[PDB]
């Protein structure tokens, strides 16, 4: 409690900081967008501002900034890769319609890989042109839809490219956003009229990835869940309203963060990513609904709702996507059972020893 509110007070960020890397983000983003626009394919392309930092969750330093450069993606037609839930093929709707992504067709299927390169390409290309600010190209990680690029040395940008369908959701989505007893029925209906995004991110397989599948992402009704949180409409709008959700969110983040640092002998936890603990911190809040649920006065009880729930999730290796309910993030096929008991002993150490890891 005392020792919790101690730590969050080091995890905020500085209005400075926040400032100037804003600003150093807009330089860039609004230039890629610019040059992304003169590309026939790339010409609908629009920036959505997504992840930790546009949430207010993103902790220490705003040095991670996550947008999605998102581009409609007219009578698309969707089929489920192998009962994964959330990965699938992109096709397309009869009509003699001019279709912009002909280019990147591999049969009658789009492309990720050939999509996710042309795009990559044309940023590659414009990062090394213009100055005004050093950009550099981090290496294409496997399987990862991000466009990782670096500004001065110190501020760091994942630019994803994200096929936007206006359709309703897929299938799969059908029994996800458990919101209605917190968020309410009302809510969980606006929102599922909302469109909904394919990134590029390819689907395990084996040791390698299957090339041409898309995976959904609803980085957008996230970003609107944790900024619109409360039950009541009024909560964090007023000193009578302050809940302890997002400092929950912020404290499972960085034991998360900490523990990864404290093993860099590396392997053990690589696996495991803030996305991890968002979907389990997502759960926790479907679970606990109501706003008395998450007092101020009570944080050090809430993060340890959040702990023994995420917990749960190692043990029982099930931690499912908050909108994708049969896509198990936790699942021996991702992530092995040694790595998950391996962070559940670390967990339940510093569980048991009041968070040693949180000492300063
Ligand atoms: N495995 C995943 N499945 C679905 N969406 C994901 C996944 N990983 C990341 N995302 C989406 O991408 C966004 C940005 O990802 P990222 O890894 O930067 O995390 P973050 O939420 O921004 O937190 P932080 O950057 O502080 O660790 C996430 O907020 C989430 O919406
Ligand atoms: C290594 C690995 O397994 C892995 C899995 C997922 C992601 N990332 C996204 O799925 C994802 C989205 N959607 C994004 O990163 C977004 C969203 N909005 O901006 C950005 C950038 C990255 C890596
Ligand atoms: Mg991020
Ligand atoms: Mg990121
Ligand atoms: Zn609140």
């Amino acid at each position: 409690a005392s020792k919790l509110r101690a730590v969050l007070e080091k995890l905020k960020l500085s209005r400075d900081d926040i400032s100037t890397a804003a600003g150093m983000v807009k330089g860039v983003v609004d230039h890629l967008l610019l040059r992304l626009k003169c590309d026939s394919a790339f010409r609908g392309v629009g920036l959505l501002n997504t992840g930790s930092y546009y949430e207010h969750v993103k902790i220490s330093a705003p040095n991670e900034f996550d947008v999605m450069f998102k581009l409609e993606v007219p009578r698309i037609q969707l089929e489920e890769y192998s009962n994964t839930r959330a990965y699938y093929f992109v096709k397309f709707k009869r009509n003699p319609k001019e279709n912009p992504l002909s280019q990147f067709l591999e049969g009658e299927i789009l492309s990720a890989s050939k999509m996710l390169s042309k795009f990559r390409k044309i940023i590659k290309e414009e990062i090394n042109d213009i100055k005004d600010t050093d950009v550099i190209m981090k290496r294409k990680r496997g399987g990862s839809p991000a466009v990782t690029l670096l500004i001065s040395e110190k501020i760091s940008v994942d630019i994803t490219l994200a096929l936007e369908s206006k359709s309703s959701w897929p299938a799969s989505t059908q029994e996800g956003l458990r919101i209605q007893n917190w968020l309410s029925a009302k809510v969980r209906k606006q929102l599922r009229l909302k469109p909904f995004y394919l990134v590029p991110k390819h689907a395990k397989e084996g040791n390698g990835f299957q090339e041409e599948t898309w995976r959904l992402s609803f980085s957008h009704i996230e970003k609107e869940i944790l900024n619109n949180h409360g039950k009541s409409k009024t909560c964090c709008e007023n000193k009578e309203e302050k809940c302890c959700r997002k400092d929950c969110l912020k404290l499972m983040k960085y034991l998360l963060e900490q523990l990864k640092e404290r093993f860099k002998d590396k392997k053990h936890l690589d696996k495991f990513s803030s996305y991890h603990v968002k979907t389990a911190f997502f759960h926790v809040c479907t679970q606990n609904p109501q706003d008395s649920q998450w007092d101020r006065k009570d944080l050090g009880l809430c993060f340890d709702n959040c702990v023994t729930y995420f917990l749960q999730c190692l043990r029982t290796e099930k931690l499912e996507n908050y909108f994708i309910p049969e896509f198990n993030l936790f699942s021996s096929n991702l992530i092995d059972k040694r790595s998950k008991e391996f962070l559940t002993k670390q967990i339940e150490y510093e569980r048991n020893n009041e968070f040693p890891v949180f000492d300063e």
